[PDB]
């Protein structure tokens, strides 16, 4: 997260880091057996790491679970990054409580200017490489499909939106893929790509978490 604040420990309780020897992804936990995150971000050898703050540090209310099985969208172009979002079942059940709770999926697409709250342990360095002991921040609104399709014309698809400053200097990058975009309590985008990170005039794109509610619900169902 670039020109983000720490969010403090356990605030975001949904968040979820996708570790494999290091912190390579964010997700989203969705109930106590699944976590959302972007179809980019598979890999093998996935442990799931909750209630995380500090993810250098065992600090207390951690808990690692290895994923029993990742589901790709069966469309996902690593092309066009289309259809960028993956469910991760839990070998085990999570313990829910205060520091370790699930995100709601919305029952409606959020609208243009629209405030979310993106969270990662990705890069904070627009120029460079710095990354976090601790979780980031950020709020950002959602911009129109004009403005989003101005800045990167022919590449956003209706599963797509962005959110951000036009202005550069906030906004999420690597390694806070597959992250949560919440708004108003649901989870509305899956940090997925972006030109660089927090340049002018080139925001976040990210996963449209809506279209994909009946998807992620079937699928669930069937695994
Ligand atoms: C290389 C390319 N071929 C494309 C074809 C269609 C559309 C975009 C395309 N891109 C750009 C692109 C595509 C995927 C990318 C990317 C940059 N950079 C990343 C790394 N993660 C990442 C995450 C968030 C942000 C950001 N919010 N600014 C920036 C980068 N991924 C996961
Ligand atoms: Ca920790």
């Amino acid at each position: 997260i670039v020109g983000g604040y720490t969010c403090g420990a356990n605030t975001v309780p949904y968040q979820v880091s996708l570790n494999s020897g290091y912190h390579f992804c964010g997700g989203s936990l969705i109930n106590s057996q699944w976590v959302v995150s972007a179809a980019h971000c598979y890999k093998s050898g996935i442990q799931v790491r909750l209630g995380e703050d500090n993810i250098n540090v065992v600090e207390g209310n951690e808990q690692f679970i290895s994923a029993s099985k990742s589901i790709v969208h069966p469309s996902y172009n690593s092309n066009t990054l289309n259809n960028d979002i993956m469910l991760i079942k839990l070998k085990s059940a999570a313990s829910l409580n205060s520091r370790v709770a699930s995100i709601s999926l919305p029952t409606s697409c959020a609208s243009a200017g629209t405030q979310c709250l993106i969270s990662g342990w990705g890069n904070t360095k627009s120029s460079g490489t710095s990354y976090p002991d601790v979780l980031k921040c950020l709020k950002a609104p959602i911009l129109s499909d004009s403005s989003c399709k101005s800045a990167y014309p022919g590449q956003i698809t209706s599963n797509m939106f962005c959110a951000g400053y036009l202005e550069g200097g906030k906004d999420s990058c690597q390694g806070d893929s597959g992250g949560p975009v919440v708004c108003s309590g649901k989870l509305q985008g899956i940090v997925s790509w972006g030109s660089g990170c927090a340049q002018k005039n080139k925001p976040g794109v990210y996963t449209k978490v809506c279209n994909y509610v009946s998807w992620i619900k079937q699928t669930i169902a069937s695994n």
